RNA sequence: UAGAAAUACGCGUUUUAGAGCUAGAAAUAGCAAGUUAAAAUAAGGCUAGUCCGUUAUCAACUUGAAAAAGUGGCACCGAGUCGGUGCUU
DNA sequence: TCTCTGCTCTGCGTATTTCT
DNA sequence: GAGCAGAGA
């Protein structure tokens, strides 16, 4: 009557089993609903549930951020058009309308087809004058003529739209650091400051480090050659410590700045008051040469002086492209005239036409064309340009990502400065346009929502619409940054209503420095028994040792106190340098407010906003130091548990006990685990949907699906056996490779989940009556149990192994707890306060109680019988598919009606569009369709695919949507929603899973008997066993006596494939390759048949390789066959079905 | 060592614009040119925000707007995917 | 005109921050 | 899985 549930949770499967107390699996007749004639079906209580893996939110978040990026870029262009509109409406009123209409075909445009000037002659004159946009940008930067307003708009919009990166914090400017000649300013500044004053010996300047990856080994000898080595560090030539940041905060070379500790390049190069700016410019030349090195990595050489180096570089790139194109065309005309057509006309060969007009990248084009250049001659400069990857480049490439926004800002500022005198409105709001260019939303403000986003946290000061200009006076930056941090910090596990402290909080140090010291003992000559440190002794070691050394260290613990962390305290005592104000605890709440602020915020002026209320306590220079100190890391527990929770025994919260208990020292965990002290019931009093009850819990997104499916499997399995509760549930835990780590995460909470949902009734004497022992096992035990008693799994044949593993889980679990009852508290979850050889006398018992726990003999027979069962409930979970509407690439225009439009008014016979849509779920319809030249209603019944785009419009009103598809007189009740992997049964018990509206999938399972899978495991692993010798030699002799098993395996494959797979050509190719290869050795034959079971695999058809050939898979490319089949509606365990005979409809 | 969120960048794809010329009933053939720009980048939605739109959830049936709740007898002998036999309403 | 066989097609590279 | 074209009716 009693039973036990075995489970096996994976990333794609949940195997379940139900055993009775003699390890037999029961079977029952289950009721069949539906209009079929079969009314009751016998089923075994063992099976598995397979599903697609759950996906992370990663791709969704990336596409959401991309959506917001494109929205904000379009808003930038709209702001710029708003600024320009009033004046631009006097020279070309339809201009912005033409730019909007530019995508449309010649007929769909309302205005003339030439966007910029609106006629052919001015447009072609413009394109001959400025071949690229960069010619126009350089012309507007350099020339001083009054330009046409439209060209100004194109230039400004081209910088505002494609504005480059923001990774450089400073004021990067290519108006002083164009060329690498900074030696004169650097050396003259050095010799103006210093006395002995060496002089230049090599002018290589930045081009030394330009040629290599950064290292001391590059720059040391080069700076010695540049400048003779009077000062091996601090020569103040171009050197790595001044050019490039140092990650450790090592002291400076010389006491010009008190040996200031070095940092990376940041805003801290503007403020260095503590050691440099208040005590001592060389560093102006240093940052100038940093500008020099980085621009020389990104900007080519400029011999002409100009305010637009990037546009000049792009013009140079264009001109060299033109010259090498002309030279290459002449060379190919002269020496290889037959290749000219292939190179310059054929746009599918990765030639020049395929690189410009086709889809070949620069790398592919170079790889194609380089043998052509090498076999020719006169190509030397082209070959070396190709070797430097600077042959026939394009102005817009993958390498433009290194360009910082300061260069575009300089060019835009130069254009506005030149052209402001002719257009007054350009001068009136130059700051507005620059603000449009340079504004970013801060990463701590997040989306600028109005309470309709589930991601936003922004708090706005005023009901105004946010814009780049009014941003500062509309968003409360302080509150928004605080909310940006506070939403991520987690509550403590003991009281989920108070925010935890920073790790550098002083109260957390009065936890920390005495918590470890509480359970340390001092054992010496002074007494005969070990004693904990007294509170007075703890205070003494703190005051002497820990108040001079941050880190606990047992060597100095010995040789400091007994022969005679506080890092925040030490730093704050080397800043304020007053021990009184730190030892003062009366004022400590304001000090924790300071600690909280320096933990929350990193942008410095926000630090000033939080510190304004404390200016009266301290002088200004130490607030400037406070800007430079930053705290990271958060504490593990809350302020109420720190101090607030007064006890009823001593007036001593935990940290008061850690400070001073004298003897009988009690640690944090013992104090909170104690109930006789009034902390445990406080934790108890401190404490309606399973979905939320797992949502905020930790876990990989894949495994959480498996856990929820496991819980629903347990619920339905309990429901199946008439609400009688189990007494054991066995769970996978491979704790001490993604599978290993994901299965180790599982048992942090699944045992809690099952124990909470299972055990729910209690009494007054005990607050839970333990009725289900939640067993938990490691896969190692089931592994040697499999490999030690000839029950081998092979994963390639069938999905029964999941259920088989579940069965093994249950049997070894129950047989272990019955064998060692006293070891419940090691494995049973719910009650704990902190081997395998007995399976190998024939009858084993607990002994302390005479119950039989294992019977070598009938038990192994029962297990063999269960593994040899043919019927195992495999159920593929039907899911409505969700995700992207279609594949992402935009196919060119075609005269096909399968192209999906990109927009409402973009007919995809003129504009192209997407292909390969994804069906959410198919829908069986039965209606009349007007087929035939003579329009007359033939009744039809066919499947239809409802794609993800059409899903909402279908569920809004199915009848109108189907009538729009052409169907007439749709039988509304007869509409059947069929998700993916909907299961159908056909003749001879041949099942098919519906992969889509127009494709099927294989559905049956080859239930190969246990002797053959044992043989195949013993064969395919032929000389890789590494066990006891005589055992593997008798296994060798066993596989040697049984070669005929191979031939009967092939008959099984032929029979199953002739019954269910219906792939004739695949079958006799397999048979012919077998018959022509029957003489090969056993290992290769058995391994190739193990690949050969892919023919009979559940799921999609897939190609597979034999000894000498790959056999193409037979795809089932139509669903006409299932419209007269038995559709099966399987429950989650698959025991409850609902068969619909579709042939009786319409 | 990974999950989850935010702010940005560079490409890519698509259609249009960048007058192709000559010899020709041409099917065409010779020759020149090629680097750039606009717009879109899930269709779209309404609370109209510089917001949201690809994560999670989901067998069937009966109630319920929804949330949700409920609905399927047992033992034994066998096993080609479950079959048979015997009690019970 | 409506179903089968055989072969081809498929968005990408980076950053800065967070919290766990 | 879908797409596409090229044959069997």
């Amino acid at each position: 009557k009693k039973y036990s549930i075995g489970l096996d949770i994976g990333t794609n499967s949940v195997g379940w089993a139900v055993i009775t107390d003699e390890y037999k699996v029961p079977s029952k007749k289950f009721k069949v609903l539906g209009n079929t004639d079969r009314h009751s079906i016998k089923k075994n209580l063992i099976g598995a549930l397979l599903f697609d893996s759950g996906e992370t939110a990663e791709r969704t978040r990336l596409k959401r951020t991309a959506r917001r990026r494109y929205t904000r870029r379009k808003n930038r262009i709209c702001y710029l058009q708003e600024i320009f509109s009033n004046e631009m409406a006097k020279v070309d009123d339809s201009f912005f309308h033409r730019l909007e209409e530019s995508f449309l075909v010649e007929e769909d445009k309302k205005h003339e087809r030439h966007p910029i000037f609106g006629n052919i002659v001015d447009e072609v004159a413009y394109h001959e004058k400025y071949p690229t946009i960069y010619h126009l940008r350089k012309k507007l930067v350099d020339s001083t003529d009054k330009a046409d307003l439209r060209l100004i708009y194109l230039a400004l919009a081209h910088m505002i739209k494609f504005r480059g990166h923001f990774l450089i914090e400073g004021d990067l400017n290519p108006d002083n650091s164009d060329v690498d000649k900074l030696f004169i300013q650097l050396v003259q500044t050095y010799n103006q400051l210093f006395e002995e004053n060496p002089i230049n010996a090599s002018g290589v300047d930045a081009k030394a480090i330009l040629s290599a990856r950064l290292s001391k080994s590059r720059r040391l000898e080069n700076l010695i050659a540049q400048l003779p080595g009077e000062k091996k560090n601090g020569l103040f030539g171009n050197l790595i410590a001044l050019s490039l940041g140092l990650t450790p905060n090592f002291k400076s070379n010389f006491d010009l700045a008190e040996d200031a500790k070095l940092q990376l390049s940041k805003d801290t190069y503007d403020d260095d008051l503590d050691n440099l700016l208040a005590q001592i410019d060389l560093f102006l030349a240093a940052k100038n040469l940093s500008d020099a090195i980085l621009l020389s990595d990104i900007l080519r050489v400029n011999t002409e002086i100009t305010k637009a180096p990037l546009s000049a570089s792009m013009i140079k790139r264009y001109d060299e492209h033109h010259q090498d194109l002309t030279l290459l065309k002449a060379l190919v005309r002269q020496q290889l005239p037959e290749k000219y057509k292939e190179i310059f006309f054929d746009q599918s060969k990765n030639g020049y036409a395929g690189y410009i007009d086709g889809g070949a990248s620069q790398e592919e084009f170079y790889k194609f064309i380089k043998p052509i250049l090498e076999k020719m001659d006169g190509t030397e400069e082209l070959l070396v340009k190709l070797n430097r990857e600077d042959l026939l480049r394009k102005q817009r490439t993958f390498d433009n990502g290194s360009i910082p926004h300061q260069i575009h800002l300089g060019e835009l500022h130069a254009i506005l400065r030149r052209q402001e005198d002719f257009y007054p409105f350009l001068k009136d709001n130059r700051e507005k346009i620059e603000k449009i260019l340079t504004f970013r939303i801060p990463y701590y403000v997040g989306p600028l929502a109005r309470g309709n986003s589930r991601f936003a946290w922004m708090t706005r000061k005023s009901e105004e619409t946010i814009t780049p200009w009014n941003f500062e006076e509309v968003v409360d930056k302080g509150a928004s940054a605080q909310s940006f941090i506070e939403r991520m910090t987690n509550f403590d596990k003991n009281l989920p209503n108070e925010k935890v402290l920073p790790k550098h909080s002083l109260l957390y140090e009065y936890f920390t420095v005495y918590n470890e010291l509480t359970k340390v003992k001092y054992v010496t000559e002074g007494m005969r028994k070990p004693a904990f440190l007294s509170g007075e002794q703890k205070k003494a070691i703190v005051d002497l040792l820990f108040k001079t050394n941050r880190k606990v260290t047992v060597k100095q613990l010995k040789e400091d106190y007994f022969k005679k962390s506080l890092g925040t305290y030490h730093d704050l005592l080397k800043i304020i340098k007053d021990k009184d104000f730190l030892d003062n605890e009366e004022n400590e709440d304001i000090l924790e407010d300071i600690v909280l602020t320096l933990t929350l915020f990193e942008d410095r002026e926000m630090i000033e906003e939080r510190l304004k209320t404390y200016a009266h306590l301290f002088d200004d220079k130490v607030m400037k130091q406070l800007k430079r100190r930053r705290y990271t890391g958060w504490g593990r527990l809350s302020r109420k548990l720190i101090n607030g929770i007064r006890d009823k025994q001593s007036g001593k919260t935990i940290l008061d006990f850690l400070k001073s208990d004298g003897f009988a020292n009690r640690n944090f965990m013992q104090l909170i685990h104690d109930d006789s002290l009034t902390f445990k019931e406080d934790i108890q009093k401190a404490q309606d949907s399973l979905h939320e009850h797992i949502a905020n819990l930790a876990g990989s997104p894949a495994i959480k699906k498996g856990i929820l499916q496991t819980v629903k499997v347990v619920d339905e399995l309990v429901k199946v056996m008439g609400r009688h509760k189990p007494e054991n549930i066995v769970i996978e835990m491979a704790r001490e490779k993604r599978q290993l780590v994901e299965t180790r995460q599982i048992t942090k909470h699944v045992a809690q989940i099952l124990d909470s949902r299972m055990n729910t009734k209690y009494d007054e004497n005990d607050k839970l009556i333990r009725e289900v022992k939640v067993i938990t096992l490691k896969s190692k035990l089931v592994s040697d149990f499999r490999k030690d008693f000839q029950f081998y799994k092979v994963r390639e044949i069938n999905n029964y192994h999941h259920a088989h593993d579940a069965y093994l889980n249950a049997v070894v679990g129950t047989a272990l707890i019955k064998k060692y009852p006293k070891l419940e508290s090691e494995f049973v979850y719910g009650d704990y306060k902190v081997i395998m050889n007995f399976f190998k006398p024939l009858i084993e018992t607990n002994g302390e109680t005479g119950e039989i726990v294992w019977d070598k003999g009938r038990d192994f027979a029962t297990v063999r019988k269960v593994l040899s069962m043919p019927q195992v409930n495999i159920v593929k979970k039907t899911e409505v598919q969700t995700g992207g509407f279609s594949k992402e690439s935009i196919r060119p225009k075609r005269n096909s009606d399968k192209l999906i439009a990109r927009k409402k008014d973009w007919d995809p016979k003129k504009y192209g569009g997407f292909l390969w849509p994804t069906v959410a779920y198919s829908v069986l319809v039965v209606a009349k369709v007007e087929k035939g030249k003579s329009k007359k209603l033939k009744s039809v019944k066919e499947l239809l695919g409802i794609t993800i785009m059409e899903r909402s419009s279908f569920e809004k009103n199915p009848i109108d949507f189907l009538e729009a598809k052409g169907y007439k007189e749709v039988k509304k009740d007869l509409i059947i929603k069929l998700p993916k992997y909907s299961l159908f049964e056909l003749e001879n018990g041949r099942k098919r899973m519906l992969a889509s509206a127009k494709q099927l999938q294989k559905g049956n399972e080859l239930a190969l008997p246990s002797k053959y899978v044992n043989f195949l495991y013993l064969a395919s692993h032929y000389e890789k066993l590494k066990g006891s010798p005589e055992d593997n030699e008798q296994k060798q002799l066993f596989v040697e006596q049984h070669k005929h098993y191979l031939d009967e395996i092939i008959e099984q494959i032929s029979e199953f494939s002739k019954r269910v797979i219906l792939a004739d050509a695949n079958l006799d190719k397999v048979l012919s390759a077998y018959n022509k290869h029957r003489d090969k050795p056993i290992r290769e034959q058995a391994e190739n048949i193990i690949h050969l079971f892919t023919l009979t695999r559940l799921g999609a058809p897939r190609a597979f390789k034999y000894f000498d050939t790959t056999i193409d898979p037979k795809q089932y490319r139509s669903t006409k066959e299932v419209l007269d089949a038995t559709l099966i509606h399987q429950s989650i365990t698959g025991l409850y079905e609902t068969r619909i005979d579709l042939s009786q409809l319409g």
